[PDB]
C-alpha cells in the first residue's frame, strides 16, 4: 500500500527562484501589488506630454471616421433589430442561396416564419450593447412578427446582408484559414501581419482534442505554405489554446498534461519551426498560467525546436503575477537563447475571475479589481518587456489608443521591424491601427489577431470576445458624452495621486465579506497554489500518522465498549483509526445525563451559546487541512470536496450563530435533549449543523454518527467541547443502527433530527410517534431524505457547459450527495450530440483513492453500498438498456469503487428505485412534450434538487413554475448548496423541512418559534379571504378572527434574493406546501385549522371520521374547491402535512397512523381543542408553507 | 383608459390595443408579449396530445405561446408616480361551438 | 392637451405597428359624448382614420 498522501500533489518541477516570485504574488493584495507598478510606469513630464498629444490625435483621427443604420432605415425598435439578426442567422443556415431566397420572398415575408433565438442574448450586445443572460423568446417573436408585418421582405433582405457581412467577414476573418489567407492580403501589402484564431478552446472529450489537433496541424501547413518564407516578424502565425488539445488541461491533471498534451504541443511546434512561422500560445484562466509555464520551459530547452524563434506566449496584465511571469520568461529566454514572442494583453476573463474567487472563498482575487490598475500594470510590463528587447520580442495588443501612445513613445526614436509589435483584433482595431502602421503614421507595426470558424463556431463564444462594457475603451470612444481629454487621462498619475495607492474596487466584496455584516464567509484553499498544496501536502501526510479515536463521550467522561477499526473506503488496508461503539445501556444513560444538564445549557444566554459556534467555526478553519485529510480517507472523499466540506460546517457555526443573534430570546424554549443523527456522506457539515442548530436554539444534544464515519465526528465534538459546549449539552455516541434507536426511543429525547436513508427516517418516525412530550405534544422530527434528481436541457443549452455541469453533478463524491443528478432529460434535437460528449468527458475521470489530487471521484462508502450499486446496473444491462462505464484501474481493487456510469433508459418511469452512487439515467424529450416530462418528474414522489439548462424565458418560465423541487437551478450544476445562499431541503419524499442553512431551522428546535429575519409577506391567500367571510356569515366571528390573523400572519408569498457571489441570483420564495391532512375533533378546532392551512396557500384533506361534515354547510367554491373529505388516509394522498387535534391519547393515535401512511414523511402538528382556544399560535403556520431555493447563474 | 363589465367593450382608448381593434387583422403592438403560460391551457393541450386531436394540441400551444396574458408594464411618466399596464384574463367566455375541432380551438384560445 | 396627445399617441402607434395585412374595416361611425367634446372625439376620429378608414 502506498503511504497515504505520498504521491499527493507532486509539483511538475522543482520551483525555482523566479517560479516562487510568481506563485507568491498569486492573490497579494491589490495595495502592495500597484506601488512597484506605478513605479515601473513612471515617464517623465516630457513623455507623458507627448504620449497624451498622440493619444489625442489617434482619437480624434477615429472620431473622425451598420446595425444602426438598419435600425434607423426601417425604425427597428431594440428587439425588433434583434430578432430580425436571430432571423437573418437562421436564415444563413439555410446554406443554398436560391432555397433561401425563395423561402424569403415565398413564405418568410408571407408572415408565417430550436428557438430562432438561441442567439439573441449575443444580437442583443450587437445591437444594444448590453448583455443579458437569457432571452425573452415571446418578447422576441412578437417584435419578429410586428417587424415583417410592417416592413416586408425589405428588412429581412437588409437583416440577411447585415447579418452575412458581420458573420462572415467581420466577426471573423474568414470561415476557413484559405479564405482567411486570401482576405489578409489586403492589410499585409499595407504592412500589417496576421496571427489566426481558430475558433475553438475547452476540449470536453478525446476526440475533441483530436478535432482541434487536426485543425490546427491543418491550418499551420496552410499558414506555413502562405507565410512562404517571410519569417516570425513579417508573416503570418498561429495562436492556440491549450484547453483545445487536451479535455482535462488543469493543475490536478498535471501529470497527464505533461504526459499528453506537451508532446502535441510540441508537434504543432515543430511544424511551425518547418515553416518558421509564429506559434502563440494564449492565456486562459488565472488556475491554468502557471501550468502553462511547466509547458512553456519544456519547449524553450527541447533541442528539436531549436533554431526557431517562433514559440509566442501571452501574459495577462489583469494579472498580479503578470511581472514575475514576465521576469520567468524573460530569464527562460536568456536560457534557452530563444527570443520568447510575449504578446501583452490586459485579459479577457475578468468576470469569470471574480466570480471563481468569490465561491472558492479564497483570500483575494488574482486579478485587478479596478480597471485603471490593470492599465498601469499594462504600461509597468510594457516597461519591462522594453527593457528585453534584446531576449524576447514584444507584442502590444492593445485597442486603448492611451496605452499606445505611452508605449509608443517609452519604446523611443529606434526602431526595426523585429524590436516589438503591436497587435489588434481582427475588424475591431483597424481603425486605430491604420493611424499607426506605415511610414505615412507611426511606422510601427500591427499583427491582427484573425479568427477563423464557421458561424456556429463564432457563435459559441462571441459574447466574452465582445465584452472586452463602460470601462472598456472600444466603449467609451463610441460615447460621446466621454470626451478626448477623459480617454487621453493618464492612469499611472490617477492611480499615483488616489488617497490609498491600489485600493480594491468599493463594489468588489472580497470572498471573505461576501455576506457584510452578518457573517464572516468560510475560507477555502487554493489547489492551484503550489505552496498551498507544499503546506497541504504536509499537513496531510501528517494527519495520516495520527492514531485517530471515537469513543462514547457521556457527560461523565468516556465510556468503555467494543472497539474496532475504521478503514479508508478506498483501500481497506489503511487503516484510519479506531472507534469504540456505545452500549444501549450508556445511549439510554447519555439521554438522562442530557435531561438532567438541559436547564443549565438552556440557561446560557443565546449570544453566548452563539459565540460557542462561532468559536468552534475559528477553530474548524484554523485547524481544516487536518480536518480534510482525515475526511478524504476516512469518507472516501476528494480533497476538494474535503474542503467544501469543512466550509459548509463552518458556515452552519457561523449561520446559525447569526441567526440566534437575529432571533432568540427567553420565551423561545428549547425542546430539551435532541438526538443529533448525520449520514456518512457528509461526515462533519451536516453533522456539524444538526449539532450547531440544536445546540444554540439551547437544546443539550446526543450526537450519532454514523457508523462508518465517526473519526471526524468525534473530532468535531472535541472541537466543539473546546469551543465552550460543556461535555453535558454535547455528548458523543458512536455505534450502529441500534444506538440511534436507543437515543431515539429514549424517554428524555425532547427532538430527533435526522439526514439519511428513507428506510432509517421512517422506523424513527414510527418511534417517535408511539411517545408525546411532557406537554401531550408529538416529538418534533426533522428528516433529510435522498431524491430522485433531475435536470432538464433543451436545445438552446450550451453543450459543454451542459455536460461539465452533468459530469459534476451526477458523479461527484461519487454520485453520494442527496441532490446529485439521478436523471438526465435531453431534448431529441441535441440528444444524441450531448450523449456523445457525456460518454467522452466520462471516460476522462480519474477514479481512485482519494490521496491524490489527479483523483476526480473516489470509491463509494462500503461494500454493501457497491454491491447495491452494481446490481442495479447489472438489472439495467440485463434488461437492454445501453450502459456506459469508465473501465476501473486494478488498484481499485482494494477498495470498494464502482465506475461512474451513463444509463439510458426508455422513459423517466423505467428509474424505479434510488441508486445513491456514480450512475446517471439519460432520457430523450420531443420538445412538445416538455410539459408531460415535468408531470412525470414530479411524479416520482421526491423533490430534492433540480436542474434546468435552457436560454429561453419562456421555457425557464413554464418549467420553474410547474416543477416542485425545493432546491432548483437554472445554467448550472446542482450540487453543493451554499448555507444561508441555497438553503437546503426539498418536499415529498426528499424531507420534511425546515430546510438547512435556512432561516426556518433553528424555530423547529425550539417550543415556540421565533419570527425569522425577514419573515413576512404583503399577500394575503384569496381563499383565506373568501373563507373567514364565511365563517362571520355562519356567525363563528372568534373563528372568522382568527382566520384574518392568519391571513396577515402567514409569510406565504415570501420573495427574497440572498447575498452571494457575482454571476449568481439566489431566490429564497415560501409557497404553499400541498394538501394538509386535517384531523379535527371540534367544530372550532375544524375552523382553526381550516384557517391556518388556506392561509399558507394550501389545500386540505379533512378526516370525515370526524363527522363535522355538517360544520361546512353553503361554502362559498373557491373555498370547497380546496377542501376534499378523506375515509381513507392512504389512498388519498400524498399529503404534505398535517393539523391534529384531540386529547393525549387522540394525538398520539392519530400520529402512529400518520406514521404508518405511505410515501413522504408528514410534518405533523397537534394541539388540544383547550390549546387551540388558548393559544392563537396552537399551530405554527412556518410548517404549512414550503421553503423554495432558486439559483440562476447568470453569467 | 377604459374599464370592464357595465363600463366598456375595450380596448382602452389611449392604450396599445386600441388601433387593432380598427383593421380586420390586428398587429401586435408594442411590447405586447409574456413569458407566462396558462396551465390550464398547458393540461387541455396534454389531454388534446392523449386523443390524437394533434392539429388541435398544435394549435393550444402556439396560442398559449401567442396569449400576452401576464403582460406587466411599467409606463413612462412624470417622476412621483409609477404607471403600470397589466394584461389578466378576462373573466368567463361564453363559448358557441359548431364542431368538436371547433369546441377546442376556442377552449385553448380562451384558456390560454 | 388630451387631444393632442391623442393624435400623436395614435399616430405613433401606428408608426409602431401598422403595414399592408392590416387591412380598414371601412367607414366607421364615431359617435362622441358632450362631457369631453373635444378629446374623445378627436380620440375616437384619429384612431379610426389612422388605422385607415373614413369617418362619420
Ligand atoms: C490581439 C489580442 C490578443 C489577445 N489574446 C488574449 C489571450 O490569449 N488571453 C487573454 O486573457 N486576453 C487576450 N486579449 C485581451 C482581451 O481579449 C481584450 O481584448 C483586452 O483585455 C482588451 O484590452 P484593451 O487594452 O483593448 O481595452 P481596454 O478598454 O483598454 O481594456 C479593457 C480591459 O481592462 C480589464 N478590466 C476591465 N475591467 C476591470 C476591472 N474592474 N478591474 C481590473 N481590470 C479590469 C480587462 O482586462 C479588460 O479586458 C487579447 C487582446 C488582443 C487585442
Ligand atoms: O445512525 C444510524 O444509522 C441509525 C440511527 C437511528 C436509527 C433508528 C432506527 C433504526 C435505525 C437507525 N439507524
Ligand atoms: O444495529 C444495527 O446495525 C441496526 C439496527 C436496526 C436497523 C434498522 C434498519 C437498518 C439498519 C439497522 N441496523
Ligand atoms: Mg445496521
Amino acid at each position: 500500500a502506498p503511504a497515504p498522501f505520498a504521491d499527493f500533489a507532486p509539483p511538475v518541477r522543482p520551483q525555482s527562484t523566479l517560479r516562487r516570485a510568481i506563485t507568491a504574488a498569486y492573490r497579494r493584495p491589490e495595495t502592495e501589488c500597484l506601488p512597484p507598478l506605478v513605479e515601473a510606469a513612471t515617464q517623465s513630464k516630457e513623455i507623458r506630454d507627448a504620449a497624451a498629444s498622440t493619444a489625442r490625435k489617434l482619437i480624434e483621427a477615429l472620431r473622425g471616421k451598420g446595425v444602426e443604420g438598419l435600425v434607423q432605415e426601417y425604425s427597428l425598435s431594440s428587439q425588433e433589430g434583434v430578432a430580425l439578426m436571430c432571423l437573418a442567422e437562421a436564415l444563413l443556415r439555410i446554406p443554398d442561396t436560391a432555397t433561401r431566397d425563395a423561402l424569403i420572398r415565398d413564405k418568410i415575408a408571407d408572415g408565417n416564419w430550436r428557438s430562432l433565438f438561441v442567439n439573441a442574448a449575443t444580437w442583443g450586445l450587437v445591437v444594444t450593447g448590453k448583455l443579458t443572460s437569457t432571452v425573452n423568446d415571446r418578447s422576441l417573436a412578437a417584435a419578429l412578427t410586428r417587424l415583417i408585418s410592417r416592413c416586408g421582405e425589405p428588412v429581412i433582405r437588409r437583416g440577411v446582408d447585415m447579418a452575412m457581412r458581420m458573420m462572415g467577414e467581420q466577426f471573423v476573418t474568414g470561415e476557413t484559414i484559405r479564405e482567411a489567407l486570401k482576405r489578409s492580403k489586403e492589410l499585409e501589402e499595407k504592412g500589417f501581419s496576421y496571427s489566426y484564431d481558430m475558433l475553438g478552446e475547452a476540449a470536453t472529450t478525446a476526440a475533441d482534442a483530436e478535432r482541434y489537433y487536426r485543425d490546427y496541424e491543418s491550418a499551420i501547413h496552410a499558414i506555413g505554405k502562405a507565410s512562404a518564407g517571410r519569417g516570425i516578424y513579417e508573416g503570418p502565425g498561429i495562436s492556440i489554446k491549450l484547453s483545445a488539445l487536451h479535455p482535462r488541461y488543469s493543475r490536478a491533471q498535471a501529470a497527464r498534461v505533461m504526459g499528453e498534451l506537451l508532446p502535441r504541443v510540441k508537434a504543432l511546434a515543430l511544424l511551425a519551426k518547418n515553416y518558421d512561422i509564429g506559434l502563440n500560445i494564449d492565456a486562459e484562466e488565472a488556475d491554468r498560467l502557471e501550468l502553462s509555464l511547466d509547458l512553456l520551459e519544456v519547449l524553450c530547452l527541447d533541442g528539436d525546436l531549436s533554431g526557431w524563434n517562433g514559440m509566442g506566449f501571452v501574459v495577462q496584465a489583469y494579472g498580479k503575477r503578470c511581472p514575475f511571469v514576465l521576469d520567468f520568461i524573460i530569464d527562460l529566454a536568456r536560457r534557452s537563447g530563444r527570443r520568447i514572442m510575449v504578446r501583452l494583453v490586459k485579459g479577457a476573463y475578468w468576470d469569470a475571475e471574480i466570480k471563481r474567487a468569490q465561491l472558492d472563498g479564497l483570500a483575494d482575487f488574482p486579478v485587478f479589481t479596478r480597471k485603471i490598475h490593470t492599465d498601469v500594470s499594462y504600461i509597468a510590463c510594457a516597461a519591462k518587456l522594453l527593457a528585453a528587447t534584446d531576449v524576447v520580442f514584444p507584442q502590444f495588443a492593445t485597442h486603448n489608443a492611451q496605452t499606445l501612445a505611452a508605449i509608443y513613445h517609452m519604446a523611443g526614436k529606434d526602431f526595426h521591424v523585429g524590436k516589438y509589435e503591436f497587435q489588434c483584433l481582427h475588424g475591431m482595431g483597424e481603425p486605430l491601427y491604420e493611424e499607426v502602421v506605415g511610414r505615412g503614421k507611426l511606422d510601427r507595426p500591427c499583427r491582427i489577431y484573425a479568427p477563423v470558424g464557421t458561424h456556429e463556431t463564432l457563435l459559441a463564444y462571441l459574447v466574452r470576445r465582445l465584452l472586452e462594457a463602460n470601462s472598456s475603451f472600444v466603449h467609451r470612444i463610441n460615447d460621446p458624452k466621454v470626451s478626448i481629454d477623459e480617454l487621453i487621462a493618464d492612469p499611472v498619475e490617477v492611480v499615483r495621486a488616489m488617497p490609498v495607492v491600489g485600493a480594491k474596487h468599493d463594489r468588489i466584496a472580497l470572498p471573505a465579506e461576501l455576506f457584510g455584516d452578518a457573517r464572516t464567509n468560510s475560507a477555502g484553499l487554493d489547489l492551484s497554489n503550489e505552496e498551498t498544496l507544499a503546506s497541504l501536502t504536509e499537513a496531510l501526510r501528517e494527519s495520516a500518522a495520527m492514531k485517530w479515536t471515537a469513543l462514547p463521550q457521556l457527560a461523565t467522561g468516556p465510556a468503555a465498549g467494543e472497539t474496532r477499526t475504521v478503514l479508508n473506503p478506498g483501500d481497506h488496508r489503511d487503516v484510519v483509526g479506531s472507534v469504540t461503539e456505545t452500549s444501549e445501556e450508556d445511549a439510554r444513560r447519555a439521554v438522562r445525563l442530557a435531561a438532567d444538564a438541559a436547564p443549565d445549557w438552556a440557561a446560557v444566554p443565546p449570544s453566548e451559546r452563539a459565540a460557542c459556534l462561532d468559536r468552534a467555526a475559528e477553530l474548524m478553519q484554523a485547524r481544516m487541512p487536518t480536518l480534510l485529510g482525515l475526511i478524504i480517507r476516512e469518507a472516501g472523499k476528494s480533497a476538494l470536496n474535503a474542503i467544501a466540506e469543512v466550509r459548509e460546517a463552518i458556515d452552519f457555526l457561523r449561520y446559525y450563530a447569526e441567526q440566534t443573534r437575529r432571533t432568540l430570546g427567553p420565551g423561545h424554549g428549547p425542546l430539551g435533549p435532541i438526538v443529533c443523527i448525520s449520514p456518512w456522506n457528509f461526515p462533519l457539515a451536516i453533522f456539524t449543523g444538526q449539532i450547531a442548530a440544536a445546540l444554540v436554539a439551547g437544546n443539550p444534544v446526543l450526537a450519532k454518527p454514523a457508523e462508518e464515519t465517526p473519526l471526524i465526528a468525534a473530532e468535531g465534538v472535541r472541537i466543539l467541547r473546546e469551543a465552550g459546549i460543556p461535555a453535558s449539552a454535547l455528548q458523543l455516541l458512536p455505534g450502529d443502527g441500534r444506538v440511534g434507536a436507543a437515543l431515539v426511543a429514549a424517554a428524555e429525547t425532547a427532538g430527533v433530527m435526522f439526514t439519511g436513508s428513507t428506510e432509517v427516517a421512517r422506523l424513527i418516525q414510527a418511534q417517535l410517534a408511539d411517545r408525546l412530550s411532557p406537554a401531550g405534544r408529538p416529538i418534533p422530527l426533522i428528516a433529510e431524505t435522498g431524491g430522485q434528481n433531475a435536470m432538464i436541457v433543451d436545445s438552446s443549452a450550451l453543450a459543454e457547459q451542459v455536460v461539465g455541469d452533468v459530469i459534476t453533478s451526477a458523479f461527484d463524491s461519487a454520485g453520494q450527495r442527496c441532490s446529485a443528478l439521478r436523471v438526465l432529460c435531453l431534448q431529441e434535437d441535441v440528444a444524441d450530440r450531448i450523449l456523445t460528449m457525456l460518454k467522452g468527458a466520462l471516460h476522462e475521470l480519474h477514479i481512485g483513492r482519494t490521496d491524490r489530487l489527479s483523483v476526480d471521484v473516489g470509491p463509494v462508502i462500503t461494500s454493501e453500498a457497491k454491491d447495491n450499486i452494481e446490481k442495479h446496473i447489472e438489472r439495467m444491462r440485463g434488461l437492454g438498456r445501453k450502459v456506459e462505464q469508465i473501465g476501473l484501474a486494478s488498484e481499485t481493487g482494494v477498495g470498494t469503487f464502482v465506475p461512474p456510469t451513463i444509463i439510458e433508459l426508455e422513459k423517466l418511469s423505467d428509474l424505479q428505485r434510488e441508486v445513491f452512487g456514480p450512475v446517471l439515467h439519460v432520457i430523450r424529450y420531443r420538445r412538445d412534450d416538455l410539459d408531460r416530462l415535468v408531470d412525470d418528474v414530479n411524479a416520482t414522489g421526491y423533490g430534492l434538487t433540480f436542474g434546468l439548462h435552457t436560454r429561453l424565458d419562456e421555457t425557464i418560465a413554464h418549467v420553474t413554475s410547474r416543477i416542485k423541487a425545493g432546491n432548483l437551478y437554472i445554467n448550472r450544476n446542482i450540487i453543493g448548496a451554499v448555507v444561508g445562499v441555497q438553503p437546503f431541503g426539498g418536499r415529498g419524499l426528499s424531507g420534511t423541512g425546515p430546510k438547512a442553512g435556512g432561516p426556518l431551522y433553528l424555530g423547529r428546535l425550539v417550543t415556540t418559534a421565533p419570527v425569522p429575519p425577514q419573515h413576512s409577506s404583503v399577500h394575503t391567500d384569496p381563499v383565506l379571504l373568501d373563507f373567514a367571510k364565511w365563517l362571520d356569515g355562519k356567525g363563528a366571528r372568534a373563528e372568522a378572527e382568527a382566520a384574518r390573523n392568519a391571513g396577515s400572519s402567514s409569510a406565504l408569498g415570501l420573495d427574497l434574493e440572498l447575498p452571494g457571489p457575482v454571476g449568481e441570483r439566489n431566490l429564497y420564495t415560501l409557497h404553499a406546501r400541498g394538501r394538509i391532512l386535517l384531523v379535527p375533533a371540534t367544530e372550532s378546532g375544524l375552523y382553526h385549522q381550516l384557517a391556518a392551512a388556506l392561509a399558507t396557500g394550501n389545500s386540505v384533506a379533512i378526516d370525515a371520521a370526524s363527522g363535522l361534515q355538517a360544520s361546512l354547510k353553503n361554502l362559498p367554491q373557491t373555498v370547497g374547491l380546496r377542501v376534499s373529505w378523506s375515509k381513507d388516509w392512504a389512498a388519498d394522498g400524498p399529503f404534505a402535512g398535517a393539523l391534529v387535534e384531540g386529547d393525549a391519547e387522540r394525538i398520539r393515535a392519530v400520529n402512529k397512523a400518520i406514521a404508518a401512511l405511505p410515501g413522504p414523511l408528514l410534518l405533523v402538528q397537534a394541539a388540544s381543542s383547550g390549546e387551540i382556544a388558548r393559544n392563537p399560535d396552537a399551530y405554527c403556520l412556518n410548517w404549512l408553507v414550503e421553503e423554495v431555493s432558486a439559483s440562476i447563474n447568470t453569467a
